[PDB]
């Protein structure tokens, strides 16, 4: 990379340190107890976890590079233009930058006149605009193929599965809660604001519930699209195997997440069927984490194969140098992949609301984490092997 | 230069430049008026002044190497182990974080038992500490390096003139004001501040007056270690010319100073002999700022040659590509030759307590900033048809 574009790294992330520190010293300082800071919380959590998962995703490509996965045939970029770590870091700095100047100014007043629901406005609509913007100018090149993508795997019935567009609809069912903030977000200004106020940002209402259906739709939506994409892949090669039992792996979300919304609408009322809902929600838990996670380690990774010989409890062939790295791995997913189930239905009006909030927000960096570990040896079991057949070489 | 380097120099100019943004906004807020701002100022302008000049000679650096000119064979410096400009911008921002946090902790306060004086103090202390570190660590051969070199200027009559002996003393003329804020906190800790007093630091004093003689003699310092080198150099050389009429235009100072002295004691009495002192000190104000500025222009970098030629008012031979620079050059160092010969005299208290302060500390960068044109073209000019007489090829 050129000399200037390490320094716009290294400045952004010097300018984002800075930020942090002080944005925490003015909330152990200047906030005021009184009104409610959880909106402004379940507000910018998805802001912040885009920013995190760009930022892991420059390490992701970092150690791909170097460890010799070409991912550049895998995902059929152009070998002669393709964004290395560091543009990555750099966007990463930029979008965090910009995140922590409209906090600060929620928690400050820096000006009178602007009421303060304007600002996690002003912040999401710029983003938006930065990926649409029509002329060539900041990476027109990679928004445009981002672009492209998405349309297609929101499209999902009607296009041929590629590499590419199994792999962006596998990230996002990682991050589905940026969705359900979204959702939270346009529900709330148009319901539970009052726009009179000068500062109604920070005030309970309906506005938090599995109430009126639609946020089981909206964590049931990537689930969906995979499980689409599983279909038509099927119909295209005529194999029941594998592309029959992955839409199973798909579909027991849909038994999960409609049991929260069974047992919890019962409970609130003074109905005797909470129990026996109870005990299928349960039940569908426990099938969930056990089938994503056999899927995960025998056929993601393809580790725990018959000739592993040397590499016990691993594969033939290993890329990364240490051993230590596969363990601490297998370890990892094992004890996050059960951490995911719970707050998926969680979000769908479980637990009483004043312990429920501290442990989705806790546990949505640990599930793109668990993501971005996953990313390696999937790559991996990619490059080694041909795994999900897209090149059929 | 590697990848961390620049990652550094831009971590370290996105801190400071945000730690100047706060301190700026903590200025205008948080201090209180009633208390007396001045003995703040007059410490910290020096650390100011001495990052300034690193950044600024970091420059210096990087459009030397452009150009062409050899910098290297100039200085006599090592080929293989150089620094770049790189190295100067990373040393001047780690030291410009100090400053800020030091500064920042004296506006604020952070820790309640720490007196407000030990900071001032601690910064300081660090610098010092850090080029005179025994082991093999953070650029020892570069502070080993200056401090054989600063060794052998403070001790001028004894051994022979190189280029960089020379070419040090002459910056030291411009950094005088660095040498005054010392003397300053020095003399203020020890008589002027009350230690009893939790926050005596922002209280006037006979500290800053020009009285004891003391504050005359660090005027001229540096004016004397050069004109002792010229004496040398003549007694060398054996030639009168240009080492007698070079000593002289040192020599001028002592007597521009002397009579500041002498008039502000007499005045400062009810004296009559005030008024004839007072026609002597602009006598000699004049006579040292065309006798300087004459010998800058031709002398120092050469220019108003007889075989000019095209280049008109110029040399035969420039360097630079655009006649604009030396144009813009001649016209700047001619408006602040003037100015720097006023605030040299105005320190040895000339003006009223008030009308004073201001002038000094507005003119202290702007002669850092003369200092680095005159580098350009007394370097340009020593490469081109070797000036100084020291290689002798
Ligand atoms: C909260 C609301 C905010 C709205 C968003 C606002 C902020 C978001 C802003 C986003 C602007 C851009 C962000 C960085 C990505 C740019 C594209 C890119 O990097 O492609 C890289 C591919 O490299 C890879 O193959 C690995 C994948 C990299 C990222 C893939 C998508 C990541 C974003 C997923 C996010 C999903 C979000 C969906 C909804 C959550 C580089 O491609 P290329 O090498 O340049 O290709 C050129 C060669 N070619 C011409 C042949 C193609
Ligand atoms: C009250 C407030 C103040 C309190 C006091 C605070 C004090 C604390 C201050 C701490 C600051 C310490 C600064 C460290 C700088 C390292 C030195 C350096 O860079 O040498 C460079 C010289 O390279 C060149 O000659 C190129 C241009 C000239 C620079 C020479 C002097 C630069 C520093 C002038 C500074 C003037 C400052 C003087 C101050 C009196 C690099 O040398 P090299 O290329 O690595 O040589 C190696 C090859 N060799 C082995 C053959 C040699
Ligand atoms: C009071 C003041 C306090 C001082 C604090 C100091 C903070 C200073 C921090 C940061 C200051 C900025 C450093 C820029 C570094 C660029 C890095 C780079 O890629 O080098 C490029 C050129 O390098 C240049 O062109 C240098 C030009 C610097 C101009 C800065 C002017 C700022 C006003 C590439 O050069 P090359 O590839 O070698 O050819
Ligand atoms: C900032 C504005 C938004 C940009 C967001 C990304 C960070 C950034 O600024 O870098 C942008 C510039 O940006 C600058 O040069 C100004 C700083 C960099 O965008 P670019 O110049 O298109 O990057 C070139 C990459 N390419 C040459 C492979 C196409
Ligand atoms: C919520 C969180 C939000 C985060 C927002 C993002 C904030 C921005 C954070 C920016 C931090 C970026 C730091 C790396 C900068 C690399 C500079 C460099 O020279 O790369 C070199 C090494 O490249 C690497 O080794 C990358 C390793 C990154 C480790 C970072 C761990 C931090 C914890 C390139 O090496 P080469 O190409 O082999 O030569
Ligand atoms: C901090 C201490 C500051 C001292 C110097 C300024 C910044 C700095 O630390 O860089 C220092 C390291 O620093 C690091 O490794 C990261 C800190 C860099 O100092 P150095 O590692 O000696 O630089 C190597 C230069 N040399 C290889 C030519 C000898
Ligand atoms: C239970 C917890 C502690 C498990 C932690 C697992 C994490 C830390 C492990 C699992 C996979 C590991 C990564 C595997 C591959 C690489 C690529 C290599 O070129 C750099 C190290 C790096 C990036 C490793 C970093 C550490 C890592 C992320
Ligand atoms: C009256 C005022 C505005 C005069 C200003 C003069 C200043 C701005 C001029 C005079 C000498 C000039 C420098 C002369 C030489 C170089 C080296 C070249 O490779 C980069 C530009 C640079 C660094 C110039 C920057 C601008 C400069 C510093």
């Amino acid at each position: 990379a050129p000399a200037w574009t390490t320094f716009r790294v290294g400045l952004f992330c010097g300018i984002f340190i800075v930020l942090n520190i002080t944005l925490v010293l003015a909330a152990v300082f200047k906030l005021e107890t009184d009104r409610s800071i959880w909106p402004l919380i379940r507000i910018y959590r998805g802001g912040f976890l885009l920013i995190e998962f760009l930022f892991l995703l420059g390490i992701n490509t970092y150690g791909w590079r170097q460890a010799g996965v070409n991912h550049v045939l895998i995902f059929e970029l152009n070998p002669r233009s393709n964004l290395s770590h560091q543009h990555l870091f750099e966007i990463a700095g930029f979008l965090g930058i910009l995140w922590c100047l409209s906090l600060l100014a929620c928690f400050f007043a820096p000006i009178s006149v602007i009421p303060t629901y304007v600002y996690p406005l002003a912040l999401y609509g710029f983003m938006v605009f930065f990926l649409i913007n029509p002329t060539k100018t900041f990476y027109y090149k990679s928004r445009f193929w981002l672009l492209k993508l998405l349309f297609r795997v929101f499209t999902a019935p009607f296009h041929k599965v590629g590499f590419a567009d199994f792999w962006l609809a596998d990230q996002l069912n990682s991050l589905s809660v940026i969705l359900m903030d979204l959702e939270y977000m346009i529900c709330f200004y148009s319901l539970e604001l009052k726009w009179d106020e000068s500062k109604g940002l920070l005030p309970s209402g309906i506005c938090h519930k599995y109430t009126y259906g639609v946020r089981a739709i909206v964590q049931c939506i990537p689930a969906w699209l995979r499980f689409i994409q599983c279909l038509r892949r099927y119909r295209d090669t005529k194999r029941a195997f594998p592309h029959l039992v992955n839409a199973g792996k798909y579909s027991t979300t849909f038994f999960m997440v409609t049991f929260a919304a069974l047992y919890s609408t019962h409970k609130e009322r003074g109905h005797s069927d909470t129990m026996v809902f109870f005990y299928l929600w349960i039940v569908f838990y426990i099938i969930s984490s056990c089938y994503t996670l056999i899927w995960d380690l025998k056929m993601d990774w393809g580790l725990f194969d018959k000739n592993a010989g040397e590499n016990t409890f691993l594969r033939e062939e290993i890329v990364y140098p240490q051993k230590a790295y596969y363990y601490c791995a297998i370890i990892e997913d094992v004890i996050l992949r059960f951490a995911w189930t719970i707050q998926i239905s969680i979000t769908s009006t479980t637990l009483l609301p004043h312990s429920g909030d501290i442990i989705a927000t806790v546990f949505a960096p640990l599930e793109v984490f668990r993501r971005f570990v996953w990313n390696f040896f999937r790559l991996e079991n990619e490059h080694l092997n041909n795994c999900g057949e897209f090149r059929a070489v």
